[PDB]
């Protein structure tokens, strides 16, 4: 084909090829995080947002997929564990309490992680959407690579290969817009890096030196889409048309407040439903939200707005569902 | 009268104890090693199992409120003693890493048995010294957030600022041989007692704040918490002024290489020495098993403790090691 928007590299770094982006960010200190949600007592946090014990804790067996369907588990924020086509892979693993380079400041999760690395079953690959601290957790990478090793294939955007080896990972793969690879054992599955409308930053002056994006996993049996972080852009229609119908898609539905400031980097539930429609997935799972306070919206608002948008497009909760922390879901195909 | 009183060199706080040594070169390049190698997930589960504390499934219990004394080991020096109508915590560390950084520093191989949220009402907390394996900023902020003025923080001299800067008001700075009480249940007395250790958190803050140990003298039972110390006098002094105590929490880990650690960290034998000097009936054994701050094998300290136990004409009941998260009730 050819009608695919490629990068997307200005003078030296990467801009979003997409027209909706505007260049102006003033970073995370506490300015619009504050407490505009006031997550109250951890008990209320429980009552409203209970943390479940994942299945693989009480029954570490049954953690295959036995081909056929597709199993998914939400481990908070953008951490998703997908079992499909004889393969278990993790996405944006964050297990630390705080998503920050310091121990003294930064957004600290109000919901504990459902499980620990030691407790999670054998991981065959990890997918990294972009490099932000709420998706790339140094300590989580350290734990993953200590437990596993060369056993773990890491799929990262351009610019993160160095960082990965710097951490101590040897099975690391840098991928660009519309670029693919697989796991050495399982070649029938293809992992494709697909565009997105977001940004990268971890330190001073490294802004967009690393790429952002989304992931499309094409196995023979099931197809899976993982958006990562994005505001609405026309790449999602492109992806949907190139990788056919998907069985699951993980779409962010949180951190969309100060829309005047975030719309260029963060969809809201309404644009999240549109994404679900654009990518042609049969089902979608609400990621982001509920775990960290990265914006101004009420911590329970994003599911309500998701249901309101789902009623906007003539859809039901079946099509686009929100899980509990640690809850799983099985989906068999035709 | 008597009692090894506090001291103050020209600049900092000294030990005033005859056993002494310098070169506190921190642990980043000097002995950064794990010649103990905790590994093999299965081996950890079996050798050092982490237990589910009672106040998780049955928080209502909250023990004591009677005459006896219950204790729970939450790793390293974070232990929860419920005694004489008072549930106090000591050296609380619940984070994974004991370091000012997020990228380097000693990271625990055993998770905390419970979390701050799961913790029962803590009336008081005791801080031995300022080291990262005993003073954990994140743990402090969590306690001061869940509780507040309801939490009395007993800290050594020099830590008032650090505490208030974190946001604590119910804070009491104490030099050793000094004391204080509780607003409601004041008949229990908390006394800061001597020790042989060091204080340092940053560059040039060496010995700017005091170290020591704690003695809780309640109406029914008496409890001793050593913290971190090498063998020195004043434990006999402690055992004299106060005592006999009922339970004592004595460190048994972080002792090798001896030549460098002996002056600043007891060994299991020296811990049995403490058990005799402080005149306790029983002892629980803290430090060890949670972080690797020295070169000894992670399972060695219990074995060496039991060796010292027999040699000194004692038995395992007298000085016991709990599991991670285990509790113990004492009706003496
Ligand atoms: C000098 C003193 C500097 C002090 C700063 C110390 C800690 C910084 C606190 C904030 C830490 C990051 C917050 C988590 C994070 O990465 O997410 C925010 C953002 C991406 O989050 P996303 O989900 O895309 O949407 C959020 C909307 N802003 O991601 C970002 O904003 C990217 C991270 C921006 C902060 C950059 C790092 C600051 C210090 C850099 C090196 C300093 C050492 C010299
Ligand atoms: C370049 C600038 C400096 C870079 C250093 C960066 C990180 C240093 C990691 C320190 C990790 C602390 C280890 C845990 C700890 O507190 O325990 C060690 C010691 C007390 O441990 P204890 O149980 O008493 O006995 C163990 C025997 N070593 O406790 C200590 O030794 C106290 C820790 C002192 C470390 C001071 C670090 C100061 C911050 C420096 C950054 C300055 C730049 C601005
Ligand atoms: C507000 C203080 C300094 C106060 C002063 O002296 O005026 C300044 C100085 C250092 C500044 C930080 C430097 C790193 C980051 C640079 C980003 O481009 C904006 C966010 C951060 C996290 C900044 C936030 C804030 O702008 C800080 C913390
Ligand atoms: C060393 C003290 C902690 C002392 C203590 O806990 O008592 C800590 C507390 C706050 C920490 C600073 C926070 C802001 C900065 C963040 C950067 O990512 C690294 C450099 C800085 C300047 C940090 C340096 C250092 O890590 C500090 C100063
Ligand atoms: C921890 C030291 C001071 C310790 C001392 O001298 O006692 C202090 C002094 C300067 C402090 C920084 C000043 C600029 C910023 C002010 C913000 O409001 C909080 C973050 C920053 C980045 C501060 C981080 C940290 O609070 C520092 C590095
Ligand atoms: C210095 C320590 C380890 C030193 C030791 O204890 O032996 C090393 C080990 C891994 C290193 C990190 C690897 C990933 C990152 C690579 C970047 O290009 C710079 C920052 C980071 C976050 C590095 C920071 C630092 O350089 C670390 C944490
Ligand atoms: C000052 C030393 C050494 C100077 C040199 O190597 O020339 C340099 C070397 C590498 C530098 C760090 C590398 C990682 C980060 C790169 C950012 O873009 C700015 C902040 C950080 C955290 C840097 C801060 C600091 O400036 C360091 C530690
Ligand atoms: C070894 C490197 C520098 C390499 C070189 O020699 O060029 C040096 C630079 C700064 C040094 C650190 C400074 C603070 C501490 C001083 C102590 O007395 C030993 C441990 C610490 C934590 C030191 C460890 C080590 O000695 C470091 C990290
Ligand atoms: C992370 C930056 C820069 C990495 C890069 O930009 O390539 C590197 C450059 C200088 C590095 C430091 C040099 C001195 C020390 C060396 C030790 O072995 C580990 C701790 C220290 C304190 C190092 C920590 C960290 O690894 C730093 C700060
Ligand atoms: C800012 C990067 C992390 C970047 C990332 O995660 O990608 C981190 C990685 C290693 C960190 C350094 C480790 C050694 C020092 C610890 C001190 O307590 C604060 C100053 C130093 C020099 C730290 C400064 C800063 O906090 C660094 C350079
Ligand atoms: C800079 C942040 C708070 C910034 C904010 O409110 O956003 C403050 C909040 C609590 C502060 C800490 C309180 C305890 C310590 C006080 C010391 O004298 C300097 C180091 C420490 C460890 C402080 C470092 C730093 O100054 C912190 C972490
Ligand atoms: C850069 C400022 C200067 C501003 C001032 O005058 O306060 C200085 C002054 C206070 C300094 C801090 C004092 C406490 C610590 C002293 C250590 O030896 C290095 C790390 C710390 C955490 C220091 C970091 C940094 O070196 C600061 C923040
Ligand atoms: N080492 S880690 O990032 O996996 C981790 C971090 C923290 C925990 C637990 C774990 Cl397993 N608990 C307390 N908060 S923390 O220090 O971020
Ligand atoms: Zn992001
Ligand atoms: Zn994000
Ligand atoms: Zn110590
Ligand atoms: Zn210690």
């Amino acid at each position: 084909k050819s009608k695919k928007g490629k990068d997307g590299r200005f003078v030296n770094p990467w801009p979003t090829w997409k027209n909706p982006s505007i260049p102006n960010v003033l970073r995370w200190l506490i300015m619009e995080k504050d407490h505009s949600s006031v997550p109250s007592s951890k008990e209320e946090l429980d009552k409203e947002l209970p943390v479940l014990k994942p299945y693989f804790i009480t029954n570490p067996e049954e953690a295959g997929v036995r081909e056929a369907g597709l199993r998914v588990t939400w481990l908070g924020h953008a951490t998703v564990m997908v079992e499909m086509d004889e393969l278990i892979f993790l996405t944006d693993p964050i297990f630390s309490s705080r998503a920050s380079p310091s121990q003294y400041m930064g957004p600290k999760r109000f919901r504990r992680s459902p499980c620990t690395i030691s407790e999670l079953p054998p991981i065959d690959a990890v997918l990294i959407s972009h490099n932000h601290y709420d998706h790339l957790d140094y300590n989580s990478v350290i734990a993953l690579n200590e437990r596993f090793g060369n056993e773990l294939r890491w799929f990262v955007p351009l610019g993160l290969l160095d960082w990965m080896q710097k951490c101590g990972c040897e099975n690391v793969i840098e991928l660009d817009w519309w670029e693919e690879n697989c796991v050495p054992g399982h070649d029938k599955v293809t992992f494709v890096f697909t565009p997105s409308q977001h940004w990268c930053k971890r330190t001073l002056m490294d802004d967009n030196k690393v790429l952002w994006g989304s992931w499309s996993v094409l196995g023979p049996w099931n197809r899976f889409f993982f958006a990562g972080d994005t505001g609405y852009c026309p790449a999602f229609e492109e992806i949907g048309k190139r990788f056919g119908p998907f069985d699951l898609a993980a779409i962010p539905i949180g951190a969309y407040e100060p829309r005047w400031f975030m719309k260029y980097q963060h969809v809201d539930p309404e644009e999240a439903v549109r994404i679900h429609t654009d990518v042609q997935t049969k089902k979608s799972m609400a990621i982001h939200w509920g775990t960290f306070a990265l914006a101004n919206e009420h911590y329970l608002e994003p599911p309500v707005k998701l249901n309101e948008a789902l009623e906007r497009y003539g859809l039901n909760a079946e099509d686009f569902f929100v899980l509990k922390h640690g809850e799983s879901r099985y989906l068999n195909n035709d």
